[PDB]
């Protein structure tokens, strides 16, 4: 879907929705 806007629209969420969430633990413990 969106072969046109299903790369470049999502370079800016997993990189802090898969990163904020993730990174956020991380460094937790
Ligand atoms: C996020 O779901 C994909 C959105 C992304 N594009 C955008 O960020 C902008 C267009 C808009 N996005 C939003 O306004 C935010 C949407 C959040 C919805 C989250 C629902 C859960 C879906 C999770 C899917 C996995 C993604 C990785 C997260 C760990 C829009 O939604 O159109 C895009 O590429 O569509």
């Amino acid at each position: 879907h969106a072969q046109g806007t299903f790369t470049s629209d999502y370079s800016k969420k997993l990189d802090a929705r898969r990163a904020q969430d993730f990174v956020q633990w991380l460094m937790n413990t």
